[PDB]
């Protein structure tokens, strides 16, 4: 029936090398699933087309591959919005129609393609639970449907249908579940609606807002008493607030958040959702658009205060992703300076990076907040061996804290301080109380031959020039 | 000889407990002067010792894993040896003779001294020149110095250590050992006895200074062991407070603790230094569930940083503050910006029944009396 | 219901030995599936009865095996047409009735017999995709149905039914898929119709015609511009044309084929097939009969030309099969000369022959076109050891290029040149710049004793006498 | 000795790239005259070398896998030997001494010479008689001769080679070696030095001729290696042109390349000879996808035979023709009777952005300047 | 020495065929008098032989598995030995010397003689007394005698064999060998040469007789091998007639033929004796399917007992009867009480086309001409 609209997505990728940031990896092609909707539009997973240089689409009963256009990418919600200029692609197919948010235990059908195959595959199951989860690890948590069915590579990105033939969202392969556990996820319609409506209004993806706070449960009675909460009151205590979300101004630590947009929040951070169902209060936030305002009622010093707060996207010190942009790097005398992000850590230490990466870095990845909008974690990635750097060749992935007495805020700052260095010596204060010292004149002179030896086009990425 | 021992080990996860009695076997050998050497672990937490019978425990050398009935020299190749050392690997006789002579002159085991410094190589010529090192000079740069060491006074960060007792230290921190072999300078240091003096020559602001420094044993914030002493604990309202040591970490997180333990604790295990002689890492170990602590039961291995606005330095300090607390509420600042608030009177009144439920003899270990 | 018409096919085979072309292998019996249709007729797979010396048929509920007659063999479409003289076989069975070409995802039931078993087996699945594929490797590609069901030995050759009890074709075990992939094929009704109607008109199988051309896609805009195509025009460029298909006369390289029998061909070589379905243009060709003519519209020098072209079967330099005929061979002085075909290569190098055969031979197998109707690839197969051939005993599977200065076109030519050799010496120009030289008189004399030693009945196959 | 090296390898699949820096270890040994022998691969693509320290790279003998700090004789039995050769198998001292003496007399590595001929046995008596060989004569028949060898002049196909420097060559192409052992005649040839002369006695039209032939190194159409030089490439409109070598094939198709590589390329690897000194096998390596090359993106490892009607001889030649092309269209004749057509102005204008997208420093490698 | 041979084996299942040419390797060694010993199987069905070159095949000793370029003595421990025999197990020098001397005195291999009798032990005292054996007498009772042996005359069933050439045979059929070791008496017999005489002392009806008996080689109904001769066959109307031998059985039923072959054939393999010098076990091997033999195609390896009422003795006999048959019908009595009936004229007329279909050179092997 609705199988004519479920397309095969062919994508050519050119990925940056995060360990060798001056390089792009070899072109390769991957296949996944997607589906035609209303208005000459096609939905698929964002990850299926990350670092795309060409996208093609193929219908089930035809060999013809059609050149596609990437309209928008919603990385946080793992959605890509595509279109196709060729009309022959669009003619004859009935576009997928969306249904409402399914009830628990409702039947769901996931239609897509297997890996390395061009025939239709049909997977079945029920809705297990509502969930708030990250679709990209370390990124903003959104509404999602956990399903009984097993979603894998290839068929993720395909539509999920209810018993009425309505689509209840986009298939998503679990990041945290192995394939033999038969657990999958569906990016639900209100999130898809959010993403599309965001595009239709702003002509671009604007992300999903967060309240830049960490909180603590208020389930203990004495804790509630000590902070002046009357017995009918419930909510959560603010542990810490992102310096780069003001927000930071209006809210304060140990405020007790009582409600959000009029919705009463319990001591465990839940809010009512539907009959017999309760969910985390962040769902009230993530459904707003960036720039929107929300009424926040807190208890401060035993007194109620209300704040109207403009909501923004989350700024992480060590980014979960860098929006397809090229990774920044700077080279002097064979010292490769770059910034720490999640792709960097994964590229450096593998999929187990949260256990194998140096503890100093993990700490800042798991716990540190950005102290400013421009703050980056800068490291010496590695040392490209040469005479100028004899005795330093073992330095690997170590934070640069200061240059010639001055604190390093980010990579552009460091590159800037090195260009304008008039001192006889360049003195890098590194982590673990280490110092690197180079003679300014000869260090700068040594850079060219090193770049040549390793076929590095430029001493720095274009963003620093 | 065949060593036969009965052991009663502490439970580090439940510090009020002793593990079930068990027996073991190992090897060792007779040395002159009516003494027997064996492994230290082959008699740790002993309650009774036999040999092949009834033996006596004079001293335990934990660091060197020797018993007489932390980085030392060893040889990679019981109950040794053939005598070229002690079977652990082979713990060599320069370590063995040290152990015996340490006891034989002090009537107790006094470990192996350390200089209490972290250091960096001076292999780069630009680094060397910028600090005023002439071409013939070799050594290593002090990165940081242990606040709880005596030399924390006389030595300074960025001092370049040139020699120790007149022995030249190389840019890679090595000293000569035998023909065609070198060894880390700490070898020279660990060959000294606790309390011995040693001459350390350094370069400071392009000038040579020689310090006569008394050597001492290393105080570590998260102790490698606790010398067969019982682990400490303090309890109130079901909150079990204890101090972080390696045996605690091993007991909590298993053999892979340097990967599985919480990152906040690992950082302090690998990188923190005691800022003070009696500084300990105090954590909420676990919460013994009960009405008084409802809503708090998922706190596990989390550092206590302050009590009622006051910094926590060690376990004894925390225990004092709680007993003397006259305020209406007890407020614990924990790590991850968490707080724990309890009504003071009710929390103190709740402690006893919880102790009874878990068969704990008192609110605290005897060392906190 | 229709299970009474599904018969068990017992076949005795006498296969030629392609490595030892003077021998036939031992008789053996194989079992497969087949089905009764209208007019005292039975369909089964061609491969099930290849090299048959006797065929018998058995109905499900009766022990009696009936002597059958092989009416026709369609090797390219893998169909054998059988009948039976005994009337008792025919009485009481309702003959299978054919349905139309199934739609995608239509339910299909395959009825047949397991391996080494005489009980009915029922396999189920859906139609995965339409496909153009070879039923014999290296042979002409025909229309086919890929199905969800797993087809194996034994049950291939049995009918495939739709939900209406109509047969949608003949089961065919995939040559390119392992059994655990659950992929099978059905030789569809229009191909079966083609085969039967071909027989009914010509009293013999006449094959499936091809357009003897290789082509290249025209998806690049500049390529299309440079060759004068107006913007509404689409099609494919002719790379090369078989010398042995004229055709070769009328068409020329770099012609742009715009359409075939009035049907518009796209830049990727597809033509519309059904609503929302597109397929390769060769389907318009393979459905014609040999001898039929087709209107070919090309663009030549920026100008439209139309050609009516008589279509013939494909002539391959290294044949995919030799129609059950005995393989040709010629022997002189222990040198075994034969021709290269696919069965030869498979017999010589196993199932992996396309990777294990000498590169010189692979090249000609994958890439060479016959320069004439009579052209064959002639090789020294092996050397039967004797005094006359001391020092040559290592020569194996090496092309013979010339004899006494004269180029070798085929085996009969070589045998002819050797019989009429008046020169003192026989001089064979072989591949890898090798020469074999034999004294003409003694070489011919040595042949008999060698034939005797290896029990070779004749120095040559009957086709060369 | 223990060899310690830092390597930076080229990427043959992406010739504008260098692989990530890595370090290795191997063995070697000191020889008289202040020199050290080791494997050539144990220092290939070096950027820094150390021994057990700081070493120097005088010469690399690739073919013989020796470094001083293609079919040669070897023994099937680091870092050798006991000295009976070099551990690879054991690369014998007749090869080692050759390497040292080659350098010590030429101040550079000049490889091992070959005769540059393919040959066939003359074991059949009828074959022998038909070519005028008397019963006492032994040797091998020249099948074909390398067009790029000097002897391509003086020798001829079907010449029967009877001897080399007065050493008799047998019907199976062997020469005496020791008592009861023989070896292929190429052994004698590889024992010579590049540029040396050698007397080759042949039978031609039943007459004996002796040629004095200068020996040279083998020029191969698809090179076994490129002597630590960087791989070349030319780019236009996303089309990556490169030359086929063994390292390219190995990098493209893995360890089983002699089976997995395309048959057209394998044929030239196994059977083609360079018809000219500077002939290279030029292929489209891959197409970097972009608007300008739409419909062309599946072309992989396919030979370019001609540009705008003109034969392609090598990579430099192709690069020249493309830059000088003034025609409206660029037409590449590829293998499998394929053609690639691009509008000249737009294709040249498209190159830069594609280079930026893939971080390629320029349209071509420096050797094509 | 290293033996290099080219083999062309018969196909016993398809006796008109030779298997594909193949080559092998084995070992052997030079013996005095310009001769080389090796395995017989390491040269069986040879067409060309080489050594390490061009060798000559003088004689093949199949039974003893020796070649010069059935139960014999062997030692359980190529290409031997160290010389204590031939590596097969080790075939000892009493067998080797026998082989050489057999040839060296007869210019051909004449095998090893047997007595051609089956025997039973005389260990039971009641058995011994009932046949008139005094207490000092030892020997074995003849069970049955080969009809095709010479001694089938002079010896009789139930004769008690007491000695052979004056060597005492024990109740278990053994004779002395060395100190503390005995061996079966057949050892003494196999040490003789074919045609030699031997004195056999027996007890018959309580009386002693000594016979002088000429020794001969064993004729077996189902031959262990056929001495490198080609297997015979006769064909009419697609019926393939052949004779049963061990190689046939091995080729038909594999390595486990003594279990997998039909029981009727196994019985004759294990228990039947040739009643006549030229008796062979004739079977229908298989039926080459065709119109003339419809309804007969499942007959496999079944004995032919009679043709047109007349007993079948051997393959040549059957072939004769079929060619001379003038009757309207040919009637084959087969085993399992089966019959095959064919019209004589049509069956003979059908043979040729069937031969053509299966590429068989003629209706019968050359030995049946």
């Amino acid at each position: 029936p609705s199988m004519d609209a479920v397309v095969k997505v062919f994508c050519v990728h050119t990925e940056p090398n995060f360990s060798l940031p001056w390089q792009r990896k070899r072109q390769y092609s991957s296949g996944s699933s997607g589906f035609i909707i209303g208005g000459r539009r096609v939905l698929t997973n964002a990850h299926s087309v990350e670092h795309h240089t060409q996208v093609k689409l193929k219908k089930r009963g035809s060999d013809t591959k059609y050149l596609a256009t990437v309209l928008a990418i919603g990385t946080e919600c793992d959605i890509a919005l595509l279109t196709v200029t060729d009309d022959e692609f669009w003619e004859g197919v009935s576009p997928v129609e969306f249904g409402d948010l399914p009830a628990l235990q409702d039947a769901v059908t996931v239609v897509g393609y297997p890996i390395g195959g061009d025939t239709i595959s049909v997977t079945s199951g029920v809705v297990s639970r509502m969930e708030i989860l990250s679709y990209v690890h370390g990124s903003t948590e959104l509404l999602g449907l956990q399903i009984d069915a097993a979603i894998n590579s290839g068929n993720s990105g395909g539509p999920a249908f209810n018993d009425k033939g309505k689509c209840v969202g986009i298939a998503f392969q679990s990041l945290k579940h192995e394939d033999a556990e038969n657990i999958g996820y569906v990016i639900p319609t209100p999130v898809i609606v959010h993403f599309i409506q965001d595009y239709e209004k702003h002509d671009k993806y604007t992300g999903f807002p967060v309240l830049g706070i960490e909180w603590q449960k208020m389930e203990n009675p004495d804790l509630r008493k000590s902070m002046g909460m009357e017995s009918h009151q419930k909510g959560v205590r603010i542990r810490r607030i992102e310096p780069t979300a003001p927000e930071s101004q209006v809210l304060k630590p140990s405020d007790i958040i009582l409600s959000f947009d009029g919705v009463n929040i319990a001591n465990d951070g839940t809010v009512p959702f539907r009959h017999g169902e309760r969910i985390g209060f962040s769902y009230l936030i993530s459904q707003k658009y960036t720039g929107d305002s929300a009424l926040v009622k807190v208890l401060r010093n035993k007194e109620i205060l209300e704040f109207n707060i403009k909501l923004a996207i989350h700024k992480r010190l060590i980014p979960a992703h860098i929006s397809g942009k090229p990774p920044s790097y700077f080279i002097v005398a064979g010292f490769v300076f770059t910034t720490v992000s999640v792709p960097y850590l994964r590229s450096e230490y593998g999929k187990e990076y949260e256990f194998d990466a140096p503890v100093k870095l993990l700490e800042k990845h798991l716990h540190a907040m950005a102290q400013s909008v421009d703050e980056q974690l800068v490291v010496v990635s590695q040392v490209l061996v040469s005479d100028i750097n004899i005795g330093y060749e073992e330095i690997v992935n170590t934070q640069v804290v200061a240059f010639n007495g001055k604190p390093v805020k980010n990579l552009k700052g460091l590159a800037g301080m090195v260009e304008n260095c008039e001192d006889e010596y360049m003195k890098f204060n590194l982590d673990y109380d280490q110092i690197v010292v180079l003679d300014t004149k000869t260090a700068k002179e040594a850079t060219l031959d090193i770049l040549t030896t390793h076929c590095i086009p430029s001493a720095m990425s274009d963003d620093l020039k």
